[PDB]
């Protein structure tokens, strides 16, 4: 799951939008590449469709014709745009790991809950949480206690 | 499907009538005849003055070519500028899709190329080379029911 809520989405100067979250985040996010990367959202990169933008009803995701982008992609993209550590890139980190919860919490020396929050965008990923995903990547194995320095 | 069309009508110009020179965000400058057409709407008649045809301009903000009321859609006038110098217009190519029910995906797997490229000779955003509209007439001609093409056309 993912815990933010959209509650507003406004079209800018094609093709970047504002969004405003339950969270009371306010960010914005350009989305320009992903339109005139795949060819059946052609349609929407007409500024006049653009300027169309509307947070859909039943899903909650961000529309012009068709609940084009999941709220929750939305969300990453414009947390990566703004040079911060997204939950998509924490959900990678986890996948490409074969990590649960529980194998996660013990990586990272963190409680099974905080791994969850961090998962699901109900917390924000700390620096200092990204630059232990990716140590915790450079030091496998687990041996017995953690090295002095990198391999 | 909705539709997406990708050039700009930067600059119209009446020519010697019935003649149009229209330039475009592609950087194409592409002359067309709209005698035959406006001689076919009796509601347009009046255009057929050469003072009155002389008055050609871009629509406020809707963007037509117009004289007095958005009478050609820019995207309309681009296809027969295509089509009137012997080139496949993106509306050949958008009718062999309509009249043969194609989406992206069929018109890619049709024509044995990429949903990207049928979107950009759908959209004008690429023009259509003298192969491919060939491709489309020939899939039409055989329109296999299996991947596999036959040796000839059908009797």
């Amino acid at each position: 799951y993912f815990f933010p809520k959209l509650t507003a989405v406004e079209a800018l100067a094609p093709y970047r939008l504002r969004t405003t979250w339950s969270t009371g985040e306010v960010l914005e996010v350009d989305v320009g590449d992903i339109l005139r990367k795949i060819p059946d959202l052609a349609p929407i990169l007409d500024p006049e469709a653009f300027a169309r933008v509307h947070i859909a009803e039943w899903e909650g995701s961000v529309e012009w014709f068709d609940t084009e982008f999941g709220r929750d992609n939305v969300y990453a993209w414009a947390k990566e745009q703004a040079g911060e550590v997204s939950h998509e890139m924490f959900g990678d980190w986890m996948h490409r790991n074969n990590l649960s919860l529980t194998t996660a919490a013990e990586a990272l020396g963190i409680s099974r809950r905080m791994v969850s929050y961090y998962r699901t965008a109900h917390k924000i990923i700390p620096r200092t949480i990204w630059l232990a995903c990716l140590g915790w990547e450079a030091t496998r194995p687990e041996t017995k206690t953690l090295p002095r320095t990198l391999p």
